[PDB]
């Protein structure tokens, strides 16, 4: 099984990243060429958003930004339902301001609320970049990208189906 | 066997989710298939109380869903000397009002008091949904429900008797 | 060799219910076809005393039922030698007064004291049943009884000698 | 060859025995069979007190008896002079006193101090039985003793050097 | 090949070196003989830093010496692009000083800041030698120092990439 | 070959007398044969104290003693260089006080502080004994003394290099 060995593999290279608390992570995806995205998306979000962004030392959300054509307004809609409430940067609905997408939530302890969990975006419509730079990108079928530099740690993977994501990102045991 | 395989797998698939001490969890079942099933019902739901809905942070108790011609009434009494109180719904005697069966039950901590551990009805009296949305929907041996749904999660199985679910969802260790 | 796998197999099933500090159990044993029973008896309530009739969380403690023509007043005038103490039930007379051997102890917490550790009888003079229902009616070389039921765990074993049923409750560490 | 695995089967039944920390344990032993006692008797008794007799919790220490011929004052000597008191039971003359001897120490929290912490005699010279019986007697090298009785855990080995007993009672890692 | 071997033994051999809070660890690195060694260097010395100087504990930041004609002033900028801080022991001009480089920080508790976190600086402009020897001393593509002594723990290799230092000083899970 | 198993018996055997914290131990070495001796002799030394003479509860220091012609003012002072500080035993005068190097040190516990970490004699010079006897005595490349006497555990070894006791003493994990 090669390719079986390059999910077990890669899933043992990332488990100190995600052993830390507060880390800046963004995430891209193409959807034309994983199937059954629709569908397998919003436990995805939900999964992941209840390991690594459910507790108070959890600073930093995280950042899942798309390539397309791709209707963002529909599944934040699901996303509410499901419970959840994202950052979409933007004033008006016409353009995402940088400064907002970027920005540091309201944390109580006791009882814990937090103001948001994700962020949300479309890349092209993101035009500029942030003051810190990333420190983990992972590029889920794109092949290059505009964030990618030297001091910034960058991974790049090919997957079929979302499944293996989630077991390389401990989410799932069985591949 | 080979049905000997697939649960270890399927056991292993499911330890994430029921380690969770708040949940909501449903489950649909069919007895004319299941071979034993007037006498183990009982122990299998006293063992899932005890070991789910047994404390204080377990907030939400679950809903056993059955599909058929049973007759509840001679269950509720075989529970109740069990020594287990249930929330069927019924105010008056005929109907199923949604809102009192997915009540939130009275917790007191010091000294622990349930005010019930489990809410059981039958599947055609309930006619209508939920205002939120199942994290699990178990079904044991029915093929389609209404409550299918992208963003929900669900488990549909076959089972040759009850003492095959126990070891699924970690009440026996052997088989 | 195969018989101990059978041993083997049976120490699991039993693990969990062991686990809990506080259940109602009850033994039926038969004296004539174990060997070295006389011999062996004492040592095993001790040893089952000391493990799970010896803390406070150990609120409702066992009861031991030995079937045939015995003789239960030697083994009370040994166990009171061996330091243990029990509730047989009667008051003064031949009769046993089913409402006075299955009542609570007085327990203080700081220092451990404890009014009685084992409950002991003979099936024949016990005419009825507890209001409460045992968890557990194991029955140790006998056919039938008549608190079984389908509410009830049942476990039904054969044994040579008594060495063998301290592997299977967890006394001794080896066959 | 075979019999070292004897050994480390009875390493075995004995992990629960000692683990208490409070118990009567009982030890005869016969010189003239074993090698090189007169070398290690000292440094076994050490090693068995600084393990299971030197705290608080442990209240009652151990006893040793030997048999035959033998003198008792030159190992009294040489144990004050290793650091260690023991109870001989004597108020002066040439006879015992049982109840001198199975007394109860002194012991203090703090600074932890134990008015004896062994009892030391000669089987011939003890004329009598305790009042409370054995929970454990290991006999090395003796078949018979008047103390054995149907309610006392007896344990029994032949060994040849005191290297092997340390083994049983979990001093020496190897054998 | 056979190479993991001894790498994997040396990654056994330093485990104790490194589990200590406190310790002055220097290092020297030869660039010339590295593959992609520019864009390696920052990632390194950032997880060396997360690991080993990221706490209130860890008393002596290390110090990194290169050797060659190789540019500080631009890597100096990038760890403070990172959002690091380093000391240099420069005041003003081109000289180094010893006692400035081989300095203790300020160290606040709660909330949590240091001074600096690193030390850097080019061999050949540092003359001298420090007031305490070394406790280790790690030798990368370099065949002698002046500062290599009798009483200083001294640990040579020889290396391809910098990815392989990374696995021998336990910054990441596999090979 | 043998020689792995030989070692790691005797690391197996020496693992519970270290364990505890308070014991007196003795060494006598015989630097002739050794090869590297004045090269490795202060790592030894160190390492050993940093492990087991570095805490509060360490209240005897060890006693290193060697034999033949050899100066030690050499090592006192190097130990001196590294960080450490021995007793002699000398008033003065060449002649060594026996009554002044098997004393007590002061021992503050917050903040810590010890007046000595190790002791270090020439045997030829040391005439006469200690009050009271030592448990350890390890003879390294020695044939036999005047201190071994039947209750002290007498160790006695024959190796070539000095990283061979680092393995048995447990400083260096792999052989």
């Amino acid at each position: 099984a090669t390719k079986g060995r390059m999910f077990s593999s890669l899933r043992k290279s990332l488990r100190s990243c995600l052993a830390h608390n507060s880390r800046w992570r963004v995430f891209v995806i193409n959807p034309l060429t994983i199937e059954n995205f629709d569908d397998d998306i919003v436990r995805f979000i939900k999964a992941f958003v209840q390991r690594y962004s459910s507790k108070y030392l959890h600073s930093n959300p995280p950042l899942f930004m798309l390539t397309g054509d791709y209707d963002l307004s529909v599944l934040q809609k699901r996303l509410y339902d499901a419970g959840l409430r994202c950052e979409t940067g933007k004033v008006g609905g016409t353009d995402v301001i940088i400064k907002e997408l970027f920005r540091r939530p309201i944390l109580i302890r006791n009882p814990f609320r937090m103001e948001f969990s994700l962020r949300l975006a479309k890349r092209d419509e993101v035009i500029g970049g942030p003051q810190r730079r990333p420190d983990e990108l992972f590029l889920i079928n794109v092949a290059d990208d505009e964030w990618k530099h030297e001091d910034v740690n960058v991974h790049g993977f090919k997957i079929e189906r979302l499944s293996d994501l989630e077991y390389i990102l401990q989410l799932r045991s069985d591949y």
